[PDB]
């Protein structure tokens, strides 16, 4: 199964994207044609209309101390060009001010949360490297302090099933031994020693659990009574209170009993450990299943203190990236405030020589040919005209084509997925060459069919753009076909995707491992 | 505008993946902090789904072990038994008891009681020299002697009652067993049963194999999210740059 379905997502990866690249870099590249057009033709139509307008004017009129001003009209604007100048100079001054403390706590509180990490910044997308891999460990942390809870609750399970007294016992038991005159055979040996407990237990087998009832007279009557009993029962003819060896011939071997059970039967056991009898309450192994559940909870307190210190970091640098990442890593602006202010010098001594050149200087101070000439530029108007004209007949028969495209487009594709507007900001040299490369990879990822080879073939012609997108809705439907939705459901190959991808992850989990190996 | 040019594309693919990235789950995200807490909703559903996906395996594992037992040659403590069975000149009881019908498989198996899966050997001292060897075997282990090939019912103080047997195995010692249902012997039906549980097996299979579908559906999401913060957040959520160019 991971075989096939790893080439199947092989195969659907990468001639969708061939397909999708291919096809929406030449859209946009149409996009962006259009609008130089409806540029062009407005610009030159502007130009157009207001030199009509002027030389209509102009054919209108057509038909119908000096060293002072000037030099005094000049100082005057360069004194005040350079007063604007040095306002905006005091502007920039102004801005690189007020962004100069937002920098310095930018640049301190990053010094500060970088302290507080282990490793170093130096980068915006360094910044966000950091803060997935913080995303990434504290999802691993917290996946640990459940798997320890887990266990820790399977441990606790473990110990209130020693319900009564340490280890629990059948009550119900307890209720037939008081229905017959006698006692819980357990309850019997539950104080022998620990040495010789499992060697007791191996004696007696199943039949641990009985009641030891001296009479035999009562049970008898009673038997077909009996209906919510174990469906074992076993019971033992003895003196409750000093219980005599019971019937066994018993022979002992290596770690191991035999016993004589009847004629013709004979009953062999080893030595187990947690033996029913010398109980004594066994709260050593109670302790030892504490022992092991307390190890159990500090290991989740750690984990659940580390956790929450990944959280507080993992806020920290959300806060800084909310308030300071606009001006992080940036230079300090107080070399560039100190360069303005040396332009501000100069600008004021160039004032001060010009309000002193303007002072001293004002102290002391104080057709044919245009008909001709703008005939050829009505010629030129004409020339233009019939220019404007040629773009206005481009214009439109454009848009002509526009409508259809955008017409059959409507099947989804446009939505999101031809509609690259990423692409809008580059270009037309750029688009070209990915259109190209994409077309290289896909003659050969379409070399053995025939429909989409020849539906290809006929999209090559710039002249009729629509094609595109059909080849486009081919290879869209051809791959619909193919998708086997015995284990799939999306119609849409591209989201098809994640399901391949998931089928990888769990199949791959699968594969893991049994080794229950024994046989005959 | 230059500013405003060069800042465009980036806060465009950006947008870009942040619009598939929120379409693709149910809710939308409009903030840093809000993509926070959807991460943070996201590991509870880990943690929640993941459990009922082991507690299915827990029953699974269950079910095969139960199917297991019921397997071969006739189904016993096998692990052991058959080298048991052939390393003494004797026969499983069970294996004898194979073809028993129905009606009767219930009696026999109160009657055999614990001793259902022990052997029989016609002599039982000639296992008393080989016995010290045994140290691979379960922890108790029966054994009894009769023909192996025309056993006759072992001389057991039975004694019927009401859905129920009675039997003294030793002087001052008396065991009563009430009728199981769906016994060990009678190894013909006893397949009609693991029949059942293989039926009952199906369904467990089918969904602990939705529920594991589900835990990677998460944890790739889990992993889409941390992929796009690492890449995306130097211009999350900025004022868009169409409209003030535009402007």
């Amino acid at each position: 199964a991971i075989r096939v379905t790893q080439s199947d997502r092989d195969l659907f990866k990468h001639l969708i994207t061939e397909a999708t690249s291919y096809v929406s870099a030449d859209y946009m590249r149409h996009a962006n044609e259009r609008r130089t057009h409806l540029d062009e033709a407005l610009a030159l139509r502007g130009e157009l209309f207001g030199s009509h307008k002027q030389l209509a004017t102009e054919q209108y009129r057509h038909v119908e101390q000096e060293a002072l001003s000037l030099s005094v009209n000049e100082g005057g604007e360069r004194r005040m060009e350079m007063r604007q100048e040095l306002e905006q100079l005091k502007q920039k001054i102004q801005s690189l001010t007020a962004r100069a403390p937002v920098w310095l706590a930018a640049q301190d509180t990053l010094n500060q949360l970088c302290e507080q990490s282990g490793e170093t910044l130096a980068s915006s997308n360094d910044v966000t490297e950091y803060m997935q891999q913080l995303l990434e460990r504290e999802r691993e942390a917290t996946v640990e302090r459940d798997e320890v809870a887990a266990q820790k609750r399977e441990l606790e399970k473990q110990i209130e099933r020693l319900s009564q007294p340490s280890g629990a016992e059948d009550s119900r038991m307890i209720a037939l031994a008081e229905r017959f005159g006698g006692v819980l055979l357990s309850e019997i040996y539950d104080d022998i020693t620990i040495d010789d407990a499992p060697y007791f237990s191996a004696l007696y087998g199943p039949a641990r659990h009985g009641i030891v009832v001296p009479d035999l007279s009562l049970v008898r009557p009673h038997l077909e009574t009996l209906e919510d009993c174990p469906e074992d029962l076993y019971l033992i003819e003895g003196d409750p209170q000093s219980f005599d060896d019971s019937v066994f011939n018993a022979e002992e071997q290596t770690n191991a009993v035999l016993v004589k059970s009847s004629d013709r039967q004979w009953r062999y056991s080893r030595y187990p450990e947690l033996p029913l009898f010398g109980r004594a309450a066994r709260e050593n192994r109670l302790e030892a299943l504490n022992l092991e559940r307390d190890a159990l909870a500090e290991r989740y307190a750690t984990l659940s203190f580390d956790v929450q210190k990944i959280q507080r970091a993992h806020q920290a640098f959300s806060q800084f990236v909310g308030k300071h990442l606009s001006v992080a890593f940036d230079t300090d602006p107080e070399a560039e405030i100190r360069e303005l202010r040396q332009r501000h010098t100069e600008l004021e001594r160039e004032v001060s020589r010009f309000e002193d050149q303007t002072q001293q200087q004002r102290q002391q101070y104080a057709i044919a040919f245009c008909e001709a000439e703008m005939e050829n530029v009505q010629k030129k108007l004409r020339k233009l005209e019939r220019d404007y004209y040629q773009i206005r007949e481009q214009v439109v028969s454009a848009k002509a084509g526009w409508c259809a495209v955008m017409r059959m487009v409507k099947d989804n594709g446009v939505e999101r997925r031809l509609h690259r507007r990423e692409l809008a900001y580059m270009e037309g040299g750029a688009l070209r060459s990915m259109s190209d490369k994409a077309l290289g990879a896909l003659r050969l990822a379409v070399a053995d069919n025939e429909h989409l080879r020849d539906a290809l073939r006929l999209s090559e012609d710039p002249k009729r753009p629509e094609r595109k997108v059909q080849f486009f809705i081919a290879v869209y439907q051809h791959l619909r076909e193919r998708i086997r939705q015995d284990i799939i459901r999306t119609d849409d190959p591209v989201d098809a995707i994640e399901q391949m991808e998931i089928e990888l992850a769990r199949l791959t989990e699968e594969l893991t491992a049994r080794e229950q190996k024994l046989a005959i």
